[PDB]
């Protein structure tokens, strides 16, 4: 699939998605029009590890890059492992301008090891 990413605007409330790639639409099965403005946690669901969610929240607060692997759900309810790479983007004035999150679909780290 084409590269899956979203870009959010941290200068607006709770990191709304302002751009979603064609690859993100294809991975997640959502249309662009129905994604724009939402927070990326819409992909989460029952099996998502809340301890991983909290690591993400802390990295965003700290404006630090992080990679986590977590369960996400397509629009039709199919589970997938998402290796999510979140990166703050600063402008030439040193000010936070975006976050970008790149999603790779796969159980890269086996769940029994992820859990240790
Ligand atoms: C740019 C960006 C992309 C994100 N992409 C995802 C994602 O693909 N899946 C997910 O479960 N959370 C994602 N999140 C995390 C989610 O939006 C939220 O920050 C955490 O769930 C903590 O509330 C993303 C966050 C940002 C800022
Ligand atoms: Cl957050
Ligand atoms: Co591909």
């Amino acid at each position: 699939m084409e590269k899956s990413f979203v870009i959010t605007d941290p200068r607006l409330p709770d990191n709304p998605i302002i751009f979603a790639s064609d690859g993100f639409l294809e991975l997640t099965e959502y249309s662009r029009e129905e994604i724009l403005g939402r927070n990326g946690r819409f992909l989460q669901g029952p099996e998502t590890d809340q301890a991983t969610v909290q690591k993400i929240q802390d990295a965003i607060r700290d404006q630090r890059e992080i990679t986590v692997q977590l369960i996400n759900y397509t629009k039709s309810g199919k589970k997938f492992w998402n290796l999510l790479h979140l990166q703050p983007m600063r402008d030439q004035k040193g000010e936070l301008q975006y976050f970008i999150g790149v999603q790779l679909d796969g159980e890269f780290i086996p769940n029994p090891l992820l859990a240790l």
